[PDB]
């Protein structure tokens, strides 16, 4: 198609590997580019961990208000919110919000511990029909993004379909779904990614991700003005291990998609 030739040209000029998945809920049509290839998820996997804790709250009505202790041993490489509460407590809701809106890695590790390990996060993916998502490690080793390594990876097609069920579908209860959407809309880290390639009047909720090998990711649910919402996943990785982040590639991919 026309958009696939532009995405192919964008990939060639960037020197990396680009994966795009678009789901238009107006007619369930999909636009895919390397949609079945595996990409390192990096911090984009935090949406699955937060959604799994939300599913547990459909039975445990007061789970989101449960206090969790933040000890100095719990801090990893990037904990902007958790460092403000060392030797104190954060609720599971505050931890889910920190992991999603600020990409706090300590909050991610606390959510994984609540689910009984990385196997508990992967279990929630299988429970809602995601046979591709796999979480194998905790923060921060899950971001190694080694080429060929299947660990901590998914495909663009699978993540776009799963993200649609979590935010627009009914994989979660009504109250939990609205909480997830509200958290995604209040993200603070995606101004230069998918949001930068879309019109300013469009409301966007997203989760970014970065890692080694220049891995630059962003997944988003998009609400156009007076139009059926969209779900767009953009994954990108590079050959050099110390390659810089390329958030402009994600913005350009979103612009190419939004032209159609
Ligand atoms: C060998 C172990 N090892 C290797 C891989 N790795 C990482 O990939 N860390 C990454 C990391 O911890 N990224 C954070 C994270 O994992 O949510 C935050 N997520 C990004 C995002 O949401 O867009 C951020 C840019 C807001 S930082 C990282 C990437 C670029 C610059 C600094 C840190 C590590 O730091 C690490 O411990």
């Amino acid at each position: 198609s026309a958009v696939q030739q532009k995405l192919a040209a964008l990939e060639k000029s960037s020197g990396g590997r680009l994966g795009v998945a678009l789901i238009d809920t107006a007619d369930n049509t999909q636009v895919l580019y390397r949609g079945d290839e595996r990409f390192p998820m990096c911090s984009t996997s935090k949406v699955m961990a937060a959604a799994a804790v939300l599913k547990q709250s459909e039975t445990q009505k007061q789970l989101l208000n449960q206090p969790v202790e933040i000890k100095p041993a719990d801090l990893v490489n990037y904990n902007p919110i958790a460092e403000k509460h060392v030797n104190g407590t954060m609720t599971l809701a505050e931890l889910s919000a920190a992991a999603l809106q600020y990409s706090d890695n300590t909050a991610m590790n606390k959510l994984i511990a609540q689910l009984g390990g990385p196997g508990g996060v992967t279990a929630f993916a299988r429970a809602i029909g995601d046979e591709t998502f796999r979480l194998d490690r905790t923060e921060p080793t899950l971001n190694t993004a080694i080429p060929g390594d299947p660990r901590d990876t998914t495909t663009p097609r699978a993540m776009a379909q799963t993200l649609r069920q979590l935010t627009l579908g009914h994989a979660l209860g009504e109250t939990q779904r609205a909480q997830l959407v509200t958290w995604l809309k209040g993200n603070t880290t995606g101004a230069a990614s998918i949001r930068a390639g879309l019109p300013t009047s469009w409301t966007v909720g997203d989760k970014t991700g970065s890692g080694d090998y220049g891995t630059t990711n962003d997944i988003a649910v998009i609400w156009p003005q007076g139009r059926a919402p969209l779900v767009l996943v953009t994954y990108f990785t590079q050959p050099q291990q110390n390659a810089e982040s390329r958030r402009d590639v994600l913005a350009s991919a979103a612009r190419i998609i939004a032209e159609g």
